[PDB]
């Protein structure tokens, strides 16, 4: 059975995780894990309560690891236990993946050094200090690393992983069973297509978080430099 | 504060719920509820464990009610307590909404009689016996009723509700903050675009469920006829 694991941490952006989880859990001969320091309740940034199913120590070797983003990424970038777990699993995983600011966690773990990668538009400047080659594209592949932008990035890349783990017909069947054919009613999902006034509002609202994450990123980079 | 409620039931398709939940919870001056017979754990069809936050009796009057779909819809179509709750809230709600097979629950509650509506493609034949005018479109509005197809229908219609509860700039800001710009890697999300061989596989896999739901639908229709 293919072993797929998601890191589930306090203040996760739950949709980053729950989207790909429901797609991948629809496949035959998969087992999906929600991983934290111990099994039990973990609260997402919205207040939604989720349950982790396994600890770091008990998690099986994973074929796919996925790091979601969220407010809680800042703490995870300086959590040595979590970073060590991610490094251990990434060494043998067939696919190392992240959604949105989850790639900053991969960066803090040292897994983006010399690699092409993306992250959420408001935090994109933090990739270069973590050793990455920053790329402004929605899904960026480099070897076995996939990084994606947007809260639903993992839904789309989960279909790619289904096609490569199984075959294209299986991915198409899952897409049809879920009737997945999005059609957003607005076109403001990128800073290049949203109105300038909306981009300004969004940037202002992210400014305090960006400032705090600049500080965290520099400390994380210092650890990689040692 | 705008009061938004999702029905959370055993064997729900969790993404039907968790998608719109994370979008709507991003708005100012909203409160989001996860409603079941009592607060506590509810298991989705994938095994993901979610927590209901309020009971039917304690739920405040809702401005928006949303019924997700999933395997568990069949039981809900014959749950008199749940159907009565939905009818009570729908009487005063500004928006009555559903995702995928959640519209079959609205149908069983009597709320689609004479109304245009859609549902999941494999179960679309069950709308007419529940009194609906079946429509093959992804989002169907009739008055204050919105029904949508696809596992992520609620993400898209949540942006429409944001624009109508607040304004277009607020909806655009949420879209940009979430960097929401989907781009599926396959085009098999409708029976009209998927390969015929894939449609056959999907229809065969749904056949037992459709048969069982034909029986449930006829009993639900008999109750409406009384
Ligand atoms: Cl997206
Ligand atoms: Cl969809």
């Amino acid at each position: 059975a293919v072993q797929i694991g998601f890191l589930l941490f306090p203040e996760v952006q739950q949709l980053d995780l729950t989207g790909p989880h429901d797609v991948l859990a629809s496949l035959p001969d998969v087992q999906v894990h929600l991983i934290w320091k111990e099994p039990g309740p973990v609260v997402a940034s919205s207040g939604l309560v989720l349950q982790a199913t396994t600890s770091f120590a008990d998690c099986p070797p994973l074929d796919v690891i996925c790091i979601p983003g969220g407010t809680g990424v800042g703490a995870l970038m300086e959590d040595p236990q979590a970073l060590a777990f991610i490094r251990q699993q990434a060494a043998r995983a067939r696919y190392v993946t992240s959604v949105c600011t989850g790639s900053l966690v991969l960066g803090a773990a040292g897994l983006l050094q010399g690699k092409r990668a993306t992250t959420h538009w408001a935090y994109h400047e933090l990739l270069a200090p973590l050793g990455a080659i920053p790329v402004h594209e929605r899904v960026v592949r480099d070897g076995n690393l996939l990084t994606g932008t947007g809260i639903t990035a993992g839904i789309d890349f989960a279909l790619t992983l289904a096609a490569e783990l199984f075959d294209a017909a299986t991915a198409q069947r899952v897409q049809l069973q879920l009737e997945y054919a999005p059609a957003p009613p607005f076109n403001a999902g990128s800073p290049d297509t949203a109105p300038a006034s909306v981009v300004q509002q969004a940037r202002q609202r992210a400014a305090d978080s960006l400032h705090k994450r600049r500080e965290i990123t520099l400390r994380a980079a210092a650890r990689l430099a040692a």
